[PDB]
DNA sequence: GGAAGCGAAAGTGTCGCAACCCGAGAGAGGAACGATCTCGGGTTGCGACACTTTCGCAACCCTTAATACGTTC
RNA sequence: UAGUCGGGUGAUUAGCCAGACUCUAACUUAUUGAACGUAUU
């Protein structure tokens, strides 16, 4: 399958069932990447599920994920695929990570040196909607600090 | 292909809390014996969470390269 | 309208001017090796 997103606003149609969580939990799968990296040099993001992920009928046993991010005239294209092989397949499938590492380097290096307005990076899944009470007080991790932001920002909820 | 670190993803054990049960006990009433509510353990079920296992990113570039200037794989 | 093509000007990778295109739809890449162009030769 393929898509060509729009720049401003994309809707995703159908019935049930036809892929539309599926679209936007790879999208947000890709995401992760740029959000570990701006956080930590070298972190890794998520990864394709090895049991449900890949076609349960493909003949290959592997699946890809590919995406292409525009960030100006300067850099048009920001390949990233992430990968997976079947659970028990003796041959494994690697993700090509390295562009997206890249630019969330460029980022995060950047905003050491100098302050910089860093991107958001959200997805809010069916798994939100849940009881909310405030039962949050020695929550672990300091809500002030700037990349708080990034905590928990592609979970769903 | 895959150091060394590290973290994601998934599975499994564990451990504390709630909910209930069950015997002991002081003693309500009203004229005695012991109702009824509580104290102290004890058991079980359950679910959140800690712990455990596996996978995968990607150093280096091996003895072993050539060195007019530019694109391309 | 975008986006793209690029003839000119421009101390010139920028800015501007004229013109043109539109299958749902480019993202410019890699050496010393191979071939191509060029120079010595
Ligand atoms: N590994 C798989 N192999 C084949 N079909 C799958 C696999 N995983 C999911 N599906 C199918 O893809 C659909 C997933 O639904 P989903 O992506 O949430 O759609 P929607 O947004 O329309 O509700 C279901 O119809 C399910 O049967």
């Amino acid at each position: 399958l393929e898509i060509k997103l729009e720049e401003d606003l994309t809707v995703i149609i159908g019935n049930n069932g036809k892929g539309k969580t599926s679209i936007l939990y790879a999208i947000a799968k890709t995401l992760s990447w740029f959000v570990a990296n701006i956080l930590k040099e070298g972190g890794s993001g998520q990864r394709l599920s090895e049991m449900t992920d890949i076609k349960n009928d493909a003949e290959d046993r592997y699946s890809d994920v590919s995406s292409t991010f525009f960030f100006g005239k300067g850099l048009k294209s920001v390949p990233i695929r992430l990968s997976r092989s079947a659970l028990g397949t003796a041959e494994r499938r690697d993700s090509e990570v390295k562009p997206a590492k890249d630019l969330a380097d460029i980022w995060r290096v950047i905003n050491e040196v100098n302050t910089i307005n860093l991107p958001t990076f959200a997805l809010y899944n069916v798994e939100r909607s849940q009881p909310f009470n405030r039962n949050i007080k020695d929550n672990t991790g300091r809500r002030e600090e700037r990349f708080d932001a990034y905590s928990q920002t592609l979970g769903g909820a």
